[PDB]
Formats: C-alpha cells, structure tokens, sequence
RNA sequence: UUUAAUUUUC
C-alpha cells in the first residue's frame, strides 16, 4: 500500500465509515491523518461534521467548526449547508436560520441545496407558508428550482392536508419541465393513500416508466394494511418484481398484522425476517411490544424487550414510552423504574413519558 | 463532502 496516502484517500475512508455506521473508527483517521503530516481540508471537516449530526452528536459537530475556523480552514457553503440541514434535522430551526444569514455576511451564496435544505425543515417544522416564501425567494436569485425542491414542497403540502395544492403542484413541475422520478410520484402516492385515496395511490403508481422501488411498494403496502386489506398487501409483497423486501417492508406488515390481532402470522413474518438475513432494527420489537402490550400480554412484551438487549439493539423513546404506558395500565414503581433506567441509558425522555407517569 | 419519499409509542 505504502505511494503517500493523499488528503482525498482519508477524506473518502472517513466518509466511508461515516455512512456508516463505526463513526469511532472514522475520527481516528482524523488523528492518524494529522500525526502524519497530512493535514485535513475543508472537505475533511465538513465529512465529519455530516459524519457526527447524523449519529446525533450535533454539540460535537459544532466544536470541529469551530475547529476549522480557530486552523483558517474557511468553512464554505457546503459546511453550512450540512450545519442548516442537521440542526433542522435535531430540531434547532431558529439556530438553523441564523447560519442562513452568517453565510450571507461571510460573502457566500446561498445555494439550491441551501434553499432545498430549509424548505425542507420548514415544511417539517409546520411552517408552509414560510416555506413557500424561500421557493419565492430563489426564483427571485435566479436559483433554478430542481426535482428535489419541487418534491420537498409537495411532500410539504400533502403532510399539510393540502393534497389538492400538492397534485397542483405535480403538474406545474411537468409544465416547467423539471421531471418526477421515484420519490415525487412515491411521495403523492404517500399523500393519496393517507387521505384514504387507495384507488388513487394505485393508478399513481401504474408510473412514462420510473421504475418503482422497495419504499413506494411499503407506501402501498402500509395503505393497504391501514384500510385493512391485509391479504391485498400480503399479495402486494409477493409481488406485483426484483424488488428486494427490506426491514420496512417487515415493520409494516408486522404493526398491520399485530393491528389486526394476527399476532401468530406477524411473529412467523419476524421469524421469517432474520432466516433472509434482514435485521429487525428497533422498530421491529417496538411495534411488537405494543401489539402484546395492547392485547393484554405483557409478560411477552417484556420477554421482546429483554430479548433486544440480548441481541444488540438499543432501546429508543418509543420503547420505553410503550412499555411505560403499559406497565402502568397493567396495574406504577416498575413503570417508575423504566424510567429511571431511561434516564442512565442516556435516552432523553419526551413529553408522552412525562405526560404519563404523572397522570401516579 | 451537504438537501426531498415509506414502518412502531393514536
């Protein structure tokens, strides 16, 4: 191997374990890198700081910019554009709005990804109208609205109820030229199906030929299992083909069935997950340990929950907050000890697990 | 290197 390793050979590893999974490995590089008399960019910081706000560490992601900053190492668009989107993405919309105009007084354009990236929060944080405002504001700069802006717009409208504005809006992107792919016509099909509109989704997806992938099929399948048709989206998952089912896929079928009360089948479809070598994630035993809970065995919930740490999977809010729930309405200190177990953990507590302990 | 879609606690 060792030719002297370039900047561009670190910066591609440390990308590469930073999606993913082992970010631990990834910032050794870093280290490893800079004791070698290599020193990292402007590319190097902005890897790991996309590299840390996914895996949630968005306080550590700030401290490598201002890193950056402190070395000369001028962070550019991109850097910003990765702080907007993971502070949306933590919930910080004011603080992501505020490096919307930092960019601005350090002389850098905003860009069509910039834009992109805060329509998109925006539309999340319940604000359309806002959101509209920005797509307003790049035609303005003469920032071509692209296939991503006009599919984030209409995912907005359609989360809104707005689904009427949303295919209105489907239409104008044809007319203008910016063509649907996958995600626009598998969002709508998002849309038609949560507003009960299964017939609708169905002739959507008919879709000239995009080829559908593994997530407009669980669109249609969870639209099924909500409307309850369940074995028309057993049928759906045969199916209607070279599509790989993946742990969605199973999620889905598997919160239908407990729905339902077919907890014999959903359990065989979990068995028959990890045969096919597909890992049931955190979803899979949340979505379980409800469906007992709420059938009333809790014995077999908790029996799922420990079993997910004999596995590897850690617990999640939902976790705890369903079996918080359950604990409680199964006849309180044992629902108390979850909670403070929780807190160890290093799980931060929402307002449902709040909501309900109290309400003791 | 950075942005949009589907699953679990209603």
């Amino acid at each position: 191997l060792r030719v002297a390793p370039t900047v561009v050979t670190y910066n591609t590893l440390i990308d590469g374990l930073c999606k993913a999974g082992k970010l631990d490995e990834a910032l050794k590089l870093f280290e490893e890198m800079v004791e070698k008399g290599i020193k990292p960019d402007v590319v190097t910081y902005n890897t790991l700081i996309d590299g840390l706000c996914k895996a949630g560490k968005l306080d550590e992601a700030l401290k490598l910019f201002e890193e950056m900053v402190e070395k000369g190492i001028k962070p550019d668009v991109v850097t910003y554009n990765t702080l907007i989107d993971g502070l949306c993405k933590a919930g910080k919309l004011d603080e992501a709005l505020k490096l919307f105009e930092e960019m601005v007084e350090k002389g850098i354009k905003p860009d069509v990804v910039t834009y992109n990236t805060l329509i998109d929060g925006l539309c999340k944080a319940g604000k359309l109208d806002e959101a509209l405002k920005l797509f307003e504001e790049m035609v303005e700069k003469g920032i071509k609205p692209d296939v991503v802006t006009y599919s984030t717009l209409i995912d907005g409208l359609c989360k809104a109820g707005k689904l009427d504005e949303a295919l209105k809006l489907f239409e104008e992107m044809v007319e203008k030229g910016i063509k649907p792919n996958v995600v626009t016509y598998s969002t709508l099909i998002d849309g038609l199906c949560k507003a009960g509109k299964l017939d609708e989704a169905l002739k959507l997806f008919e879709m000239k030929g995009i080829k559908p992938n593994v997530v407009t099929y669980n669109t249609l399948i969870d639209g099924l299992c909500k409307a309850g048709k369940l074995d028309e989206a057993l049928k759906l998952f045969e199916e209607m083909k070279g599509i790989k089912p993946d742990v969605v896929t199973y999620n889905t079928l598997i919160d239908g069935l407990c729905k339902a009360g077919k907890l014999d089948e959903a359990l065989k479809l979990f068995e028959e997950m990890v045969e096919k070598g597909i890992k049931p994630d955190v979803v899979t035993y949340n979505t379980l340990i409800d469906g007992l809970c709420k059938a009333g065995k809790l014995d077999e919930a908790l029996k799922l929950f420990e079993e997910m740490v004999e596995k590897g999977i850690k617990p999640d809010v939902v976790t705890y907050n369903t079996l918080i729930d359950g604990l409680c309405k199964a006849g309180l200190d044992e629902a108390l000890k979850l909670f403070e177990e929780m807190v160890e953990k290093g799980i931060k507590p929402d307002e449902l697990t709040y909501r309900r302990v109290v309400e003791y």
